[PDB]
């Protein structure tokens, strides 16, 4: 297969199904500060943006620190528990690593957590680098995460790519010059930006897209 050199997957939406764990804190970060939870298609709506930000657009301004440590807290307990990938993604993992080609991975719900959820499927040493989020600080940390995780896959290999579902990777992926292919995965509801320079980009409905697209 004519692959790339390495893969820079997502982590949070396009290699597990978050939702199920996700719903589960946010039911409860809510009900926690006497807030109502409507159930249903919030489950894809909140697949997308920064759970940080969702919860900021779900109303929750000055308690939404409050919540947000508690859907930590809730997460860290249950939404571990909450998820699954047996899927094309599975096989897919395989295929690739088949061709030859280097898979990472620069997107977490929390490095330290991501570490510990991708050793408990047993990926974790199937990919290069994990990376995504080591701090909730502020600034434009954006570019930072696949940058870092490029300097620590260094040296850096002549074909790049991501992967993922959001403009928050393509975005990024493209601000250093990396080609990328999103995924139909979900469909959330902060699609739509005012700011939009980059509306270029292959989607992939299916898992076959994929392994057709990165060349396998």
């Amino acid at each position: 297969g004519e692959s790339p050199q390495l893969v820079i997957f997502d982590l949070d939406g396009t290699l597990t199904d978050s939702a199920r764990g996700i719903v589960s804190s946010f039911r409860h970060a809510l009900n926690h500060i006497g807030a109502p939870v409507p159930e249903g298609d919030l489950a894809t709506h909140i697949v997308g943006p920064p759970m940080h930000e969702t919860l900021r657009a779900m109303g929750l301004g000055e308690s939404a620190e409050e919540a947000i440590v508690a859907y930590r807290a809730d997460y860290s307990a249950r939404g571990w528990a909450m998820n699954s990938l047996f899927d094309g993604i599975g096989p897919l993992l395989a295929d690739l690593r088949t061709a030859g080609v280097r898979l990472a991975v620069a997107t977490s719900k929390a490095e330290p957590t991501a570490r510990r959820i991708l050793r408990h499927f047993g990926i974790e040493q199937h990919f290069e680098v994990i990376a995504g989020a080591s701090t909730d600080g502020s600034r434009g940390s954006k570019v930072d995460v696949l940058a870092h995780a490029l300097a620590q896959l260094r040296p850096l290999p002549e074909r790049l790519v991501m992967v993922g579902d959001r403009s928050h990777d393509v975005d990024g992926a493209a601000a250093h010059g990396i080609d990328t292919v999103v995924v139909g995965w979900g469909y959330g509801r902060a699609d739509f930006i005012d700011k939009t320079s980059t509306t270029v980009v292959t989607h992939a409905a299916t898992i076959d897209e994929l392994r057709e697209a990165l060349g396998v």
